[PDB]
């Protein structure tokens, strides 16, 4: 695989964005990974909605959290493949309450026609990646509350418990490490960004990886 990847210097990644009070995280790396495959696929980069997920996957419990996995099914099967615009059905749960689902009156941004789930190995994750894009992945993020920088090697790894995108690694570097976009804004670590080590299974990260299809 190449020795390192980073897919937002390909301008392939959406801005860092803000769950507010509320546990969409796995709405929010769902959507991220949407993004970006959709983006990879050959169309403009383009904001999708988190929204739609939170009030609409029932498979899933909004602000109580959910399953990556389970929003990519409920897409495909739910949804008949579609995402919507950010802008057509955007973000209104970030004081913790999720409106009721509506489906009139959102357009359509991307559309996939299923999920992979990734083996449970690190090294084939990052190859995976460099070729395909973007990872949504679930880790244990208890042990990030005063994260500001630098590459995590203690991560505590003991529950998975929140989801964010894989999107990028550099195996060359004295510690390699995994970049991972987080969804709790711009002010919180690497301008909104965690590097942990890559080859000891921090926070879990290897253990619940998977990707939308597009085409
Ligand atoms: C989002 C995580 S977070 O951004 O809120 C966060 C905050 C501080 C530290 C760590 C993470 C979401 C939080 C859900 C929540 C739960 C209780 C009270 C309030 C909010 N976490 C997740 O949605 C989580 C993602 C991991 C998916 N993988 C997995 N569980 N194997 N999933 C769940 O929390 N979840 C899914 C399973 N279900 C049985 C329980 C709830």
């Amino acid at each position: 695989a190449p020795a390192a990847v980073d897919w937002r210097a390909r301008g392939a990644v959406t801005a860092v964005k803000d769950q507010g009070q509320c546990g969409s995280c796995w709405a929010f790396s769902a959507i991220g990974n949407v993004e970006c495959q959709w983006f990879l696929a050959g169309h403009p980069l383009t904001n999708l909605s988190e929204q739609m997920l939170v009030s609409c996957d029932k498979t899933d419990s909004g602000c109580s959290g959910g399953l990556m996995n389970n929003a990519f099914e409920w897409i495909v099967q739910e949804n008949n493949g579609a995402v919507y615009t950010e802008d057509s059905y955007p973000y209104a749960s970030g004081e913790g309450i999720s409106p009721p689902c509506t489906t009139s009156g959102h357009t359509v941004g991307a559309t996939i026609t299923g999920h992979v789930e990734l083996p449970q190995d690190e090294a084939q994750i990052a190859a995976w990646l460099a070729v395909n894009g973007p990872v949504a992945v679930a880790v244990d993020a208890s042990s990030w509350m005063t994260y500001t920088g630098g590459v995590m090697t203690s991560c505590v790894s003991e529950q998975l418990d929140h989801g964010v995108l894989l999107v990028g690694y550099n195996d060359s570097a004295a510690v390699p490490y995994w970049i991972i976009k987080n969804s709790w804004t711009t002010q919180w670590g690497e301008e909104g960004y965690i590097r942990i080590a890559k080859g000891s299974n921090q926070c879990l990260v290897k253990e619940e990886a998977s990707s939308a299809v597009v085409g």
